[PDB]
């Protein structure tokens, strides 16, 4: 199964963390990276005093179950990132989001795939489109059609 994972970091100096997270994704059992998007830079949500966000998409080949993949992505978040004391129960300094898991629709207490809001997020769709321009969502909507119709601005490269 090809899973598509969104990497987000809000560290002032995120490259070391992001590269560590990429290596860690590869170390996941029964899984390996197929490709990684360019790194993209987007404005911090709210006040602009905060560093830019680093955004990227990863194609991960895997034979794990979706929940098993989630276990590992959560572990990597714990090991490579930290709580943001400004929003403790929100995203950590490193966020790994499972955007898509093959053509599967998954709804559980701990996991919703496709990611519940990704179709509204240029910062998730653009890096995904770079590595998977022909992508079709489980409901049959085309990634390319969403980007074109919604007219999201392109992102700046890191
Ligand atoms: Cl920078
Ligand atoms: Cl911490
Ligand atoms: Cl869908």
């Amino acid at each position: 199964t090809v899973a598509y994972i969104a990497i987000g970091s809000n560290l002032a100096s995120p490259l070391e963390q992001v590269n560590a997270a990429l290596k860690a994704l590869g170390d996941i059992p029964e899984s390996h990276i197929l490709t990684v998007s360019s790194f993209y830079r987007t404005p911090p949500l709210g006040p602009q005093d905060q560093p830019d966000y680093l955004n990227a998409a990863v194609a991960l080949e895997t034979s794990l179950a979706p929940e098993e993949l989630l276990n590992h992505t959560q572990r990597i978040e714990l090991q490579q990132g930290r709580v943001r004391k400004a929003e403790r129960w929100g995203p950590r300094t490193l966020d790994l989001a499972i955007m898509l898991f093959g053509n599967e629709v998954i709804n559980t207490e701990r996991l919703t795939v496709p990611h519940y809001d990704m179709k509204n997020r240029g910062f998730m769709l653009w890096p995904l489109f770079e590595i998977a321009p022909e992508l079709v969502f489980p409901d049959g909507e085309m990634l390319r059609q969403i980007l074109h119709t919604r007219a999201f601005d392109k992102l700046n490269k890191w």
